């Protein structure tokens, strides 16, 4: 029986970003996912204009009306989102989070906590109480918590204290360790009985590739969802995102090497052991 | 360097059919999807009933406008079209394969002619006078001639009566053959020189699967990409097209075993070898 995801993500037409990023990751380490366009824009809007247009807050609600009608919502086992545009748009994710947990207790809510008036206050204030996971950044967690972190156990305490909060668990998706050299990338990940801390080659580029975070955030759902451990869904979703930006580094390019590099998404070559973060 | 289709199709949150069906496995064969989603439905329209929307046809073309602004027009090597609702989106495809060429003129339209008053009218008197390539069923290759069409003489015949108007290959992905057993699932392709039968089981099911056809189009445009003979990418899309159908009827499902079947996408175990069809 394989896994269901809603993946609930801007799409793009040309190239890698929200649901352009991620559906494809999942679907190649073997999890089904139902993908809910928030927006279907030419291309992703780092390139500085695009075309096309966002549905609205309620049609994304009717999607998941419409799956329900059929009869499928118990079989959705998690909810991801990222990048939200309004406030009115997370609101439809928080609702469309309340019809699946109905539909199927069991289910997760996985929040990329992406950071208009409104939107970083809804997730701050409203989305840790019904999230599941959270995915922030080093700058989302210092939002989170509403203060600087700079050291390992400010970054530990600062989870624990978003924990405490409703999440069952903080994926860090990039660490900024003032200890750390410049050239590597760290991760970390916080339970209530874990931390582990990681590091990968962090690779340079003139401007950075649009979606690594969307990357991160499906690799670790798509290993959790498959039954990984916390240490070893963390140490593939490194590894995995570590293969993809080399292959993207390597080839001089600016969009995520997805395709190209999709066998080592699934089973990477290089790989990086966690350690104790606690 | 990673070839790239623009893939102008439906979009289903639930399931798979139109790029639903498409993307995943043009992208697990290693060739990248720009999908044009010209509609978001909640699910496909043989369940009965399904909610979301159709973007409208100045908006599809808008997109491809958006693609051209940031530059990557000239990186389009084919298009394909599959299902589309209504002339005005016929339309579309059409000016949208104008700019594509027009950007590179090595790409081709590989329109497949699912058959509102006007869409069948515009696939059978439009479409083949800008298509390089054409995908019908049995029925509607006989729209496309304009008669019944029973024999593999008269199968061959018509094929090459329609490239006289333009296409230069003709997939018909289900051929229907009166001398052939009923548990068989023929397919055939012909060129101006060339012409290759195959066959595959039939799996029988209470209703068909949704998106069968688009998996065959998309798997023959990918292998084509890829390099593929006419005969080697006729083969490897009845031995994929089988791998997946097979994984459905085995499952007892009705929704396209697409990710739990992918590995036999790309590497089919079980192989049919065509026969000359001329
Ligand atoms: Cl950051
Ligand atoms: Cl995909
Ligand atoms: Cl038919």
């Amino acid at each position: 029986m394989t896994k269901n995801v809603l993946s609930i993500q801007s799409h793009v037409v040309f190239g890698h970003a929200g649901n352009s990023a991620a559906v494809f990751p999942m679907r190649r380490l073997g999890v089904n996912v139902w993908p809910l366009n928030t927006v279907q824009f030419s291309n992703h809007t780092q390139y500085g204009h695009w075309t096309g247009g966002a549905i609205d807050a309620t049609q994304m609600v009717e999607l998941v009306d419409g799956i329900g009608a059929i009869g499928m919502l118990p079989r959705c086992d998690a909810v991801l989102s990222g990048y939200l545009g309004t406030p009115e748009q997370a609101q439809s994710v928080l609702e469309i989070v309340k019809a699946v947990k109905a539909a199927n207790p069991r289910a997760w809510y996985f929040c990329d906590p992406v950071m208009e008036p409104g939107i970083q206050e809804f997730l701050v204030r409203t989305m840790p109480g019904v999230a599941d996971a959270m995915a922030p950044n080093h700058t989302e967690l210092q939002r989170l918590v509403g203060r600087e972190i700079e050291t390992l156990e400010e970054a530990v305490t600062a989870c624990r204290e978003l924990i405490a909060r409703g999440p069952k668990l903080v994926l860090v998706k990039h660490l900024l360790d003032r200890n750390s050299p410049a050239d590597r990338f760290n991760m970390l990940v916080v339970t209530e009985r874990e931390a582990w801390m990681g590091q990968r080659p962090l690779y340079p580029f003139a401007r950075q590739p649009v979606g690594v975070g969307d990357l991160t955030s499906a690799v670790f759902v798509a290993r959790t969802l498959l039954g990984d451990s916390i240490r070893a869904a963390f140490e593939h979703t490194l590894a995995a995102v570590n293969a993809v930006v080399k292959a993207t580094w390597q080839a001089g390019r600016y969009e995520l090497e997805l395709v190209a590099a999709q066998s080592e998404i699934a089973q990477p070559r290089e790989w990086f052991d966690a350690w104790v973060g606690d």
